[PDB]
């Protein structure tokens, strides 16, 4: 199983690092898609023409008792963002259930629209079963995202503070 990070600063300070494993056997096509978004392997978004890579990416979201979500690196508020495949792809597994905090899903915009973008859970969500794709799994780190979690946010529960991914990719065994 494949493991990634997040070094996550909050107004420019750092908070920590988010490290998750990912369920490669479970979603291999999802999980290979967020390997190459914290790697930046996979060069430039086709539609977006911006780099396939969460680096500099912004939590754009933020729900208290809900979850975070992030990934939208060509716009940074939940329009924008692109799978490593061209576009978007389809929901591959909903064999893991929303049933913690600290699962790794997918945002999406309805039936198969899964691009970059990711939500990380904070409780027991089990409504999103079969909306979403939960492809891992936070190992260490729960404190950061505690910490992004209880951002004060604006009317569109955008922090007021920048959560950003200042530095991010895989950890080779």
């Amino acid at each position: 199983r494949p493991r990634c990070f997040f070094d996550i600063a909050i107004n420019n300070q750092p908070a920590g690092r988010v490290v998750f494993e990912l369920f490669s056997d479970v979603c291999p096509k999802t999980c290979e898609n967020f390997r190459c978004l914290c790697t930046g392997e996979k060069g430039t978004g086709k539609s977006t023409q911006k780099p396939l890579h969460y680096k500099s990416c912004l939590f754009h979201r933020v729900v208290k008792d809900f979850m975070v979500q992030g990934g939208d690196f060509s716009e940074g508020n939940g329009r924008g963002g692109e799978s490593i495949y061209g576009g978007f792809f389809e929901d591959e597994s909903f064999a893991v259930k929303h049933n913690a905090a600290f699962l790794l899903s997918m945002a999406n915009r309805g039936k198969d629209t899964n691009g970059s973008q990711f939500f990380i859970t904070t409780k027991p969500t089990p409504h999103l079963d079969g909306h979403h794709v939960v492809f891992g799994q936070v190992i260490s780190g729960q404190e950061v995202v505690r910490e992004i979690e209880n951002q004060k946010t604006d009317a569109a529960s955008k922090p007021f503070a920048e959560v950003r991914i200042l530095s991010c990719g895989e950890l080779i065994p």
